[PDB]
């Protein structure tokens, strides 16, 4: 099966600055800003499409990681696409991909848009509890970056 989900975030912060924190300087900023993420490292690649990143985090008190493959990175248009290609545990989920953009919000602020595509085996459905947890993580993520940027404008 194929399933899509959308989310939206608003910030007072300007889109190019948010994008620099979220994407360009993600390897430095994300482990600083996000209290449940310890490190963000390049496993392979030069930063462009194909690059594999390893994000190490703590969940339920245990150290885990997830691998992201960069699929598209377009700073001109504040776009960033990636998919999840590995990590700890397992199972019904063949693939989960993300399309993200930042656009001009209010007045000079932003809106962050994320489309999530989930491919499953057969007529398996995406697990609702796991989706709720992921959504909550997304919200907390975007909030933590905003907070950190507010406290550190000229980094
Ligand atoms: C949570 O919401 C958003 C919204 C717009 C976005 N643009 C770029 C990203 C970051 C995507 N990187 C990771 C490691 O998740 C982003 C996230
Ligand atoms: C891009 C994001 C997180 C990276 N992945 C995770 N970050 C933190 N906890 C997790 N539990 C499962 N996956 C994760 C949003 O937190
Ligand atoms: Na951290």
């Amino acid at each position: 099966g194929v399933f899509t989900f959308q989310d939206e975030y608003t910030s007072t912060i300007a889109p190019a600055k948010l994008y620099k924190a979220l994407v360009t300087d993600a390897d430095i900023i994300i482990p600083k800003a996000v209290e449940t993420i310890q490190s963000v490292e390049i496993v392979e690649g030069n930063g462009g499409p194909g690059t594999i990143k390893k994000l190490t985090f703590i969940e339920g008190g245990e150290s885990k990681y997830v691998l992201h493959k960069i699929e598209a990175i377009d700073e001109a248009n504040l776009g960033y696409n990636y998919s999840i290609v590995g990590g700890v545990g397992l199972d019904t989920i063949e693939k989960i991909s993300f399309e993200t953009k930042l656009v001009e919000g209010a007045n000079g602020g932003s809106i962050g848009k994320v489309t999530i595509k989930i491919e499953t085996k057969g007529d398996a459905q995406p697990n609702e509890e796991e989706g709720k947890a992921a959504k909550a993580r997304g919200d907390a993520f975007f909030k933590a970056i905003e907070s950190y940027l507010s406290a550190h404008p000229d980094y």
